[PDB]
């Protein structure tokens, strides 16, 4: 039973209600493979491509941790999603926007070269789930002082191979280092590369692999 409605206990009803209003009925392969285990709290290494429905795969358990632990603007940041490009960062964010329609928790797109000071003032408020792009996020983490990440629960790395290709290998190593180690970490990459396997060691602990 790969339907979405059988994910009620495991995932908040307000999440399923939104997803039902998105027009989805049944889970894709990676969703079925990934969600159940990710809810339990395992670190995933996924060999996924765009079109697999991987976005929802990582978003459902991400929003779940934020709702479960009842995060507030007070609590700083909870989930951190990394995207190579602005196109994908925005893409993922639009989905997040749809999924958060029946939630009160704070979410924002702290990505791309676009008005740095307005983002800083925004993050100061307390943004629970953040869809971001690496190079700019590190800039906030090193320079924006009122940015709280100490409470981080989930870290998602979308299109890992594509992140390295745009030249963010060092930007990655430096965000991960500065992140609290007690966390769930998810790694999605279409192409299994030598470099990809290396930052997987840095990011993950003992992953359930999914192809
Ligand atoms: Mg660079
Ligand atoms: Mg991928």
């Amino acid at each position: 039973t790969g339907a979405f409605e059988d994910t009620s206990f495991l995932v908040n009803e307000n999440t399923l209600k939104a997803i039902k209003e998105m027009g989805f009925t049944n889970m894709t392969e990676i969703q079925h493979k990934s969600i159940r285990p990710l809810l339990e709290g395992r670190d995933l290494l996924a060999a996924a491509k765009t079109g697999s429905g991987k976005t929802l795969a990582f978003l459902i358990p991400a929003v779940e941790l934020i709702v479960k632990l009842r995060f507030m603007p007070r609590n700083g940041t909870g989930v951190l999603i990394l995207s190579p490009t602005r196109e994908l960062a925005m893409q993922t964010f639009g989905v997040l926007k749809e999924l958060m329609t029946h939630h009160v928790h704070t979410y924002g797109l702290i990505m791309g070269g676009s008005n740095r000071s307005a983002e800083a003032q925004k993050l100061g408020n307390g943004i629970n789930i953040i869809v971001a792009t690496p190079g700019r996020l590190l800039d906030h983490m090193q320079n924006t002082p009122g940015f709280m990440y100490k409470n981080l629960q989930c870290l998602v790395i979308d299109e890992a191979d594509r992140i390295l290709d745009v030249g963010f290998e060092e930007e990655l190593k430096q965000i991960i280092k500065l992140l609290p180690t007690r966390r769930q970490t998810m790694l999605f990459s279409a192409t299994q590369t030598r470099k990809v396997e290396d930052l997987a060691r840095i990011s993950l602990k003992k992953e359930p692999l999914y192809v």
